[PDB]
Protein backbone atom coordinates (compact mmCIF):
# COMPACT_ATOMS: atom_id res chain seq x y z
CA UNK A 1 0.00 0.00 0.00
CA UNK A 2 1.97 2.79 -1.24
CA UNK A 3 1.50 7.03 -1.16
CA UNK A 4 2.52 9.32 -3.81
CA UNK A 5 3.96 12.50 -1.86
CA UNK A 6 4.89 15.65 -3.70
CA UNK A 7 7.05 18.44 -1.73
CA UNK A 8 6.47 21.94 -2.40
CA UNK A 9 10.27 22.61 -3.04
CA UNK A 10 13.37 20.79 -2.92
CA UNK A 11 14.70 21.84 0.88
CA UNK A 12 11.58 20.55 2.64
CA UNK A 13 12.12 17.69 4.59
CA UNK A 14 11.92 14.33 3.36
CA UNK A 15 8.80 12.36 5.47
CA UNK A 16 9.91 9.25 3.63
CA UNK A 17 10.79 7.93 7.09
CA UNK A 18 7.97 6.01 8.07
CA UNK A 19 6.12 2.58 7.16
CA UNK A 20 6.14 0.91 10.51
CA UNK A 21 2.57 1.89 11.61
CA UNK A 22 4.24 5.08 13.86
CA UNK A 23 2.21 8.49 13.16
CA UNK A 24 4.49 10.27 10.44
CA UNK A 25 5.35 13.90 11.77
CA UNK A 26 4.84 16.77 9.54
CA UNK A 27 6.76 20.33 9.98
CA UNK A 28 6.30 23.77 8.56
CA UNK A 29 7.16 24.51 5.22
CA UNK A 30 9.02 27.94 6.53
CA UNK A 31 9.30 30.77 9.08
CA UNK A 32 6.17 31.62 11.15
CA UNK A 33 5.26 34.18 13.82
CA UNK A 34 2.01 34.60 14.98
CA UNK A 35 0.98 37.24 17.26
CA UNK A 36 -1.15 36.00 20.45
CA UNK A 37 -4.50 35.34 20.03
CA UNK A 38 -3.80 35.25 16.27
CA UNK A 39 -4.78 32.43 13.69
CA UNK A 40 -2.68 31.29 11.24
CA UNK A 41 -2.54 28.60 8.54
CA UNK A 42 1.08 26.82 8.73
CA UNK A 43 2.05 25.45 5.62
CA UNK A 44 3.61 21.53 6.00
CA UNK A 45 4.78 21.42 2.03
CA UNK A 46 3.66 18.50 1.27
CA UNK A 47 0.80 17.48 -0.95
CA UNK A 48 -0.63 12.99 -0.94
CA UNK A 49 -3.06 11.46 -2.99
CA UNK A 50 -3.32 8.78 -0.38
CA UNK A 51 -4.79 5.12 -0.83
CA UNK A 52 -8.13 4.69 -2.28
CA UNK A 53 -10.81 4.32 0.23
CA UNK A 54 -8.58 6.06 3.34
CA UNK A 55 -8.26 9.32 4.21
CA UNK A 56 -5.65 11.15 6.68
CA UNK A 57 -5.92 12.34 10.27
CA UNK A 58 -3.87 15.24 11.46
CA UNK A 59 -3.78 16.19 15.34
CA UNK A 60 -1.21 18.43 16.99
CA UNK A 61 2.13 16.44 18.36
CA UNK A 62 2.12 15.70 22.12
CA UNK A 63 5.01 18.45 22.79
CA UNK A 64 3.59 21.26 20.04
CA UNK A 65 1.66 23.28 22.67
CA UNK A 66 4.31 23.29 25.31
CA UNK A 67 6.85 23.99 22.45
CA UNK A 68 4.95 26.67 20.15
CA UNK A 69 2.08 27.79 22.03
CA UNK A 70 -0.65 26.82 19.77
CA UNK A 71 -3.68 24.57 19.67
CA UNK A 72 -4.88 23.03 16.33
CA UNK A 73 -8.56 25.15 15.80
CA UNK A 74 -10.22 21.93 13.70
CA UNK A 75 -9.07 19.77 16.51
CA UNK A 76 -8.39 16.60 14.11
CA UNK A 77 -7.94 17.63 10.48
CA UNK A 78 -9.21 15.44 7.95
CA UNK A 79 -7.72 15.07 4.51
CA UNK A 80 -9.83 12.79 2.11
CA UNK A 81 -8.55 10.40 -0.90
CA UNK A 82 -9.49 13.35 -3.20
CA UNK A 83 -7.87 15.91 -1.99
CA UNK A 84 -4.64 14.72 -4.58
CA UNK A 85 -4.00 17.54 -6.62
CA UNK A 86 -0.74 18.94 -7.59
CA UNK A 87 -1.80 21.98 -5.50
CA UNK A 88 -3.30 20.45 -2.46
CA UNK A 89 -1.00 21.77 0.14
CA UNK A 90 -1.60 20.60 3.93
CA UNK A 91 -1.97 23.28 6.25
CA UNK A 92 -1.76 23.41 10.03
CA UNK A 93 -4.95 25.12 11.39
CA UNK A 94 -2.89 27.21 14.14
CA UNK A 95 -4.87 29.56 16.85
CA UNK A 96 -1.81 31.52 19.90
CA UNK A 97 -2.09 31.43 22.83
CA UNK A 98 0.83 33.66 22.83
CA UNK A 99 3.17 35.60 20.92
CA UNK A 100 5.00 32.09 19.00
CA UNK A 101 8.00 31.79 16.21
CA UNK A 102 7.73 28.61 14.26
CA UNK A 103 10.88 27.86 12.31
CA UNK A 104 11.00 26.15 9.18
CA UNK A 105 11.68 22.80 9.76
CA UNK A 106 10.08 22.51 13.39
CA UNK A 107 7.59 19.30 13.73
CA UNK A 108 4.24 20.83 14.92
CA UNK A 109 1.84 18.16 13.48
CA UNK A 110 1.68 14.44 12.83
CA UNK A 111 -1.01 12.33 10.89
CA UNK A 112 -1.65 8.42 9.48
CA UNK A 113 -4.30 6.86 7.75
CA UNK A 114 -7.26 5.42 8.30
CA UNK A 115 -10.23 3.07 6.28
CA UNK A 116 -13.02 5.38 5.94
CA UNK A 117 -16.09 4.75 7.36
CA UNK A 118 -18.39 2.18 5.58
CA UNK A 119 -21.16 3.76 3.14
CA UNK A 120 -24.66 4.36 5.02
CA UNK A 121 -28.18 5.22 4.25
CA UNK A 122 -29.64 7.70 7.03
CA UNK A 123 -33.48 6.61 6.70
CA UNK A 124 -35.43 9.06 8.71
CA UNK A 125 -38.12 7.82 11.45
CA UNK A 126 -40.61 9.81 13.04
CA UNK A 127 -39.81 8.39 16.62
CA UNK A 128 -36.30 6.60 18.02
CA UNK B 1 -25.62 0.36 6.74
CA UNK B 2 -28.40 1.90 8.10
CA UNK B 3 -28.84 4.34 10.25
CA UNK B 4 -32.28 5.56 11.41
CA UNK B 5 -32.17 8.96 12.04
CA UNK B 6 -35.05 11.33 13.66
CA UNK B 7 -35.14 15.96 12.83
CA UNK B 8 -36.17 17.77 15.48
CA UNK B 9 -38.71 19.22 13.21
CA UNK B 10 -39.56 19.88 9.87
CA UNK B 11 -37.39 22.82 9.40
CA UNK B 12 -34.15 20.99 9.84
CA UNK B 13 -32.10 20.61 6.39
CA UNK B 14 -32.31 16.32 5.84
CA UNK B 15 -29.18 14.82 5.20
CA UNK B 16 -29.19 11.76 3.50
CA UNK B 17 -28.10 11.16 0.30
CA UNK B 18 -25.15 9.10 -1.79
CA UNK B 19 -22.82 8.29 0.78
CA UNK B 20 -19.27 6.89 0.00
CA UNK B 21 -17.36 6.68 2.58
CA UNK B 22 -16.55 10.69 3.20
CA UNK B 23 -17.64 12.51 6.74
CA UNK B 24 -21.00 13.75 6.69
CA UNK B 25 -22.18 17.29 7.67
CA UNK B 26 -24.27 18.30 10.33
CA UNK B 27 -26.32 21.99 11.34
CA UNK B 28 -26.55 24.41 13.38
CA UNK B 29 -30.66 23.61 14.02
CA UNK B 30 -31.16 27.54 15.13
CA UNK B 31 -29.54 31.02 15.05
CA UNK B 32 -26.88 30.93 17.93
CA UNK B 33 -24.99 34.14 19.04
CA UNK B 34 -22.33 33.48 20.62
CA UNK B 35 -19.75 36.25 23.00
CA UNK B 36 -16.38 36.26 22.52
CA UNK B 37 -15.02 33.85 25.21
CA UNK B 38 -18.28 32.53 25.99
CA UNK B 39 -19.67 28.55 25.60
CA UNK B 40 -22.71 27.61 23.98
CA UNK B 41 -23.78 23.99 23.18
CA UNK B 42 -24.64 24.35 19.65
CA UNK B 43 -28.08 22.04 18.60
CA UNK B 44 -27.61 19.88 15.39
CA UNK B 45 -31.34 19.07 15.01
CA UNK B 46 -30.66 15.33 14.81
CA UNK B 47 -30.93 11.74 16.96
CA UNK B 48 -28.89 8.26 15.31
CA UNK B 49 -29.52 5.12 16.71
CA UNK B 50 -25.90 4.52 15.14
CA UNK B 51 -25.00 0.24 13.99
CA UNK B 52 -24.69 -2.27 16.98
CA UNK B 53 -21.22 -2.09 17.66
CA UNK B 54 -20.07 1.05 16.34
CA UNK B 55 -19.97 4.82 17.67
CA UNK B 56 -19.71 7.94 15.98
CA UNK B 57 -17.06 10.69 16.03
CA UNK B 58 -17.40 14.54 15.63
CA UNK B 59 -15.32 17.44 14.74
CA UNK B 60 -15.75 20.77 13.85
CA UNK B 61 -15.14 21.21 9.84
CA UNK B 62 -11.67 22.75 8.21
CA UNK B 63 -13.47 26.03 8.09
CA UNK B 64 -15.33 26.76 10.55
CA UNK B 65 -13.14 28.59 12.89
CA UNK B 66 -12.14 31.06 9.98
CA UNK B 67 -16.11 30.94 9.39
CA UNK B 68 -17.31 31.15 12.71
CA UNK B 69 -14.34 31.91 15.40
CA UNK B 70 -15.40 28.68 17.64
CA UNK B 71 -13.37 25.44 18.41
CA UNK B 72 -15.14 22.19 19.98
CA UNK B 73 -14.08 22.22 23.89
CA UNK B 74 -14.35 18.60 23.49
CA UNK B 75 -12.02 18.00 20.66
CA UNK B 76 -13.63 15.53 19.35
CA UNK B 77 -17.20 14.22 20.45
CA UNK B 78 -17.89 10.34 20.86
CA UNK B 79 -21.24 9.00 20.10
CA UNK B 80 -22.04 5.72 21.73
CA UNK B 81 -24.74 3.31 20.00
CA UNK B 82 -26.49 3.16 23.44
CA UNK B 83 -27.21 6.93 22.39
CA UNK B 84 -30.34 6.05 20.69
CA UNK B 85 -33.23 7.13 22.67
CA UNK B 86 -35.82 9.79 21.61
CA UNK B 87 -34.49 12.61 22.88
CA UNK B 88 -30.87 11.93 22.21
CA UNK B 89 -30.14 15.31 20.08
CA UNK B 90 -26.41 15.72 18.88
CA UNK B 91 -25.04 18.89 20.05
CA UNK B 92 -21.73 21.09 18.92
CA UNK B 93 -20.32 22.24 22.43
CA UNK B 94 -18.99 25.31 20.84
CA UNK B 95 -16.36 27.88 22.39
CA UNK B 96 -15.94 31.70 20.86
CA UNK B 97 -13.01 33.08 20.51
CA UNK B 98 -14.95 36.15 19.18
CA UNK B 99 -18.31 37.80 19.42
CA UNK B 100 -19.85 35.61 16.33
CA UNK B 101 -23.63 34.30 15.15
CA UNK B 102 -23.79 30.72 13.39
CA UNK B 103 -27.01 30.39 11.47
CA UNK B 104 -29.39 27.83 11.23
CA UNK B 105 -29.13 25.71 8.62
CA UNK B 106 -25.27 26.32 8.50
CA UNK B 107 -22.66 23.39 8.37
CA UNK B 108 -20.69 23.15 11.84
CA UNK B 109 -19.35 20.20 12.66
CA UNK B 110 -19.00 16.52 10.79
CA UNK B 111 -19.14 12.99 11.62
CA UNK B 112 -18.25 9.19 10.79
CA UNK B 113 -18.82 6.16 12.41
CA UNK B 114 -16.11 3.46 13.47
CA UNK B 115 -16.40 -0.01 14.73
CA UNK B 116 -16.06 0.51 18.69
CA UNK B 117 -12.81 -0.93 20.67
CA UNK B 118 -12.57 -4.96 21.01
CA UNK B 119 -12.76 -6.88 24.17
CA UNK B 120 -9.79 -6.02 26.26
CA UNK B 121 -8.98 -7.46 29.53
CA UNK B 122 -7.03 -4.82 32.29
CA UNK B 123 -4.55 -7.08 33.91
CA UNK B 124 -2.87 -4.86 36.58
CA UNK B 125 0.96 -5.24 37.70
CA UNK B 126 3.24 -3.56 39.67
CA UNK B 127 6.09 -3.13 37.36
CA UNK B 128 6.27 -3.11 33.40
CA UNK C 1 -6.71 -8.88 24.05
CA UNK C 2 -5.06 -7.74 27.23
CA UNK C 3 -3.38 -4.39 28.50
CA UNK C 4 -1.29 -4.22 31.36
CA UNK C 5 -1.63 -1.32 33.82
CA UNK C 6 0.39 0.01 36.35
CA UNK C 7 -0.98 2.57 38.90
CA UNK C 8 1.15 5.46 40.38
CA UNK C 9 1.01 5.13 43.95
CA UNK C 10 -1.72 2.86 45.91
CA UNK C 11 -4.02 5.34 46.32
CA UNK C 12 -4.93 5.81 42.74
CA UNK C 13 -8.62 5.19 42.01
CA UNK C 14 -8.24 1.68 39.96
CA UNK C 15 -9.77 2.23 36.43
CA UNK C 16 -13.67 0.87 36.32
CA UNK C 17 -12.54 0.60 32.90
CA UNK C 18 -15.19 -1.65 32.26
CA UNK C 19 -17.92 -2.13 29.49
CA UNK C 20 -17.03 -4.04 26.37
CA UNK C 21 -16.70 -1.38 23.96
CA UNK C 22 -17.22 1.65 26.03
CA UNK C 23 -14.04 4.14 26.03
CA UNK C 24 -12.35 4.18 29.66
CA UNK C 25 -12.31 7.36 31.47
CA UNK C 26 -9.10 8.13 33.34
CA UNK C 27 -8.71 10.01 36.38
CA UNK C 28 -6.11 13.22 37.90
CA UNK C 29 -3.87 11.29 40.40
CA UNK C 30 -3.52 14.37 42.51
CA UNK C 31 -5.20 18.15 43.45
CA UNK C 32 -4.66 20.56 40.76
CA UNK C 33 -5.26 24.05 40.59
CA UNK C 34 -5.16 26.00 37.20
CA UNK C 35 -5.77 29.88 36.99
CA UNK C 36 -7.78 31.00 33.81
CA UNK C 37 -5.47 31.16 30.71
CA UNK C 38 -2.74 28.93 32.64
CA UNK C 39 -1.26 25.48 31.24
CA UNK C 40 -1.18 22.74 33.40
CA UNK C 41 -0.09 18.88 32.36
CA UNK C 42 -2.44 17.00 34.67
CA UNK C 43 -1.03 13.04 35.69
CA UNK C 44 -3.45 10.66 35.13
CA UNK C 45 -1.04 8.07 37.44
CA UNK C 46 -0.92 5.56 34.69
CA UNK C 47 1.25 3.89 32.92
CA UNK C 48 0.39 1.15 30.14
CA UNK C 49 1.84 -1.45 27.88
CA UNK C 50 -0.82 -1.74 25.41
CA UNK C 51 -1.18 -4.87 22.57
CA UNK C 52 1.12 -5.14 20.41
CA UNK C 53 0.09 -3.79 16.66
CA UNK C 54 -2.17 -0.91 18.90
CA UNK C 55 -2.40 2.11 19.42
CA UNK C 56 -4.50 5.01 22.46
CA UNK C 57 -6.15 7.68 21.89
CA UNK C 58 -7.27 9.92 24.36
CA UNK C 59 -9.74 13.09 24.44
CA UNK C 60 -11.85 14.86 27.27
CA UNK C 61 -14.90 13.41 28.31
CA UNK C 62 -18.15 14.96 26.67
CA UNK C 63 -18.61 16.94 30.56
CA UNK C 64 -14.93 18.11 30.98
CA UNK C 65 -15.45 21.33 29.82
CA UNK C 66 -18.60 22.26 31.66
CA UNK C 67 -16.93 20.45 34.84
CA UNK C 68 -13.81 22.18 34.78
CA UNK C 69 -13.71 24.36 31.92
CA UNK C 70 -10.43 23.16 30.57
CA UNK C 71 -9.53 21.96 26.95
CA UNK C 72 -7.22 19.54 25.82
CA UNK C 73 -4.15 21.21 24.02
CA UNK C 74 -2.84 18.41 21.54
CA UNK C 75 -6.60 17.96 20.82
CA UNK C 76 -6.43 14.16 20.80
CA UNK C 77 -3.87 12.26 22.71
CA UNK C 78 -1.74 9.45 20.93
CA UNK C 79 -0.03 6.74 22.85
CA UNK C 80 2.10 4.14 20.75
CA UNK C 81 2.63 0.72 21.52
CA UNK C 82 6.43 1.51 22.43
CA UNK C 83 5.10 3.44 25.24
CA UNK C 84 5.50 0.76 27.69
CA UNK C 85 7.66 1.92 29.91
CA UNK C 86 7.65 1.81 33.97
CA UNK C 87 8.12 5.88 34.26
CA UNK C 88 5.96 6.09 31.25
CA UNK C 89 3.08 7.40 32.85
CA UNK C 90 -0.29 9.29 31.17
CA UNK C 91 -0.90 12.95 31.40
CA UNK C 92 -3.69 15.40 30.03
CA UNK C 93 -2.55 18.33 29.14
CA UNK C 94 -5.10 21.25 30.32
CA UNK C 95 -5.07 25.00 29.55
CA UNK C 96 -8.34 26.59 31.62
CA UNK C 97 -10.30 29.11 30.20
CA UNK C 98 -11.40 29.83 33.57
CA UNK C 99 -10.02 29.23 36.91
CA UNK C 100 -10.78 25.62 38.35
CA UNK C 101 -9.73 23.16 40.70
CA UNK C 102 -9.57 19.50 39.72
CA UNK C 103 -9.73 16.97 42.28
CA UNK C 104 -7.87 13.99 43.18
CA UNK C 105 -9.96 11.00 41.30
CA UNK C 106 -11.57 13.13 39.28
CA UNK C 107 -12.57 11.85 35.68
CA UNK C 108 -11.70 14.00 33.03
CA UNK C 109 -10.76 12.59 29.99
CA UNK C 110 -10.86 8.85 28.44
CA UNK C 111 -9.58 6.59 26.16
CA UNK C 112 -10.27 3.73 23.61
CA UNK C 113 -7.34 1.12 21.84
CA UNK C 114 -7.31 0.91 17.91
CA UNK C 115 -4.96 -0.84 15.66
CA UNK C 116 -2.78 1.67 14.20
CA UNK C 117 -2.30 2.36 10.54
CA UNK C 118 -1.11 -0.28 7.76
CA UNK C 119 2.81 -0.09 6.64
CA UNK C 120 2.62 2.21 3.73
CA UNK C 121 5.30 3.14 1.45
CA UNK C 122 5.83 6.82 0.62
CA UNK C 123 6.98 7.34 -2.78
CA UNK C 124 7.69 10.90 -3.89
CA UNK C 125 6.85 12.41 -6.99
CA UNK C 126 7.44 15.55 -9.17
CA UNK C 127 3.81 15.74 -9.90
CA UNK C 128 0.20 14.50 -8.60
Amino acid sequence: MQIKIKYLDETQTRINKMEQGDWIDLRAAEDVAIKKDEFKLVPLGVAMELPEGYEAHVVPRSSTYKNFGVIQTNSMGVIDESYKGDNDFWFFPAYALRDTKIKKGDRICQFRIMKKMPAVDLIEVDRL
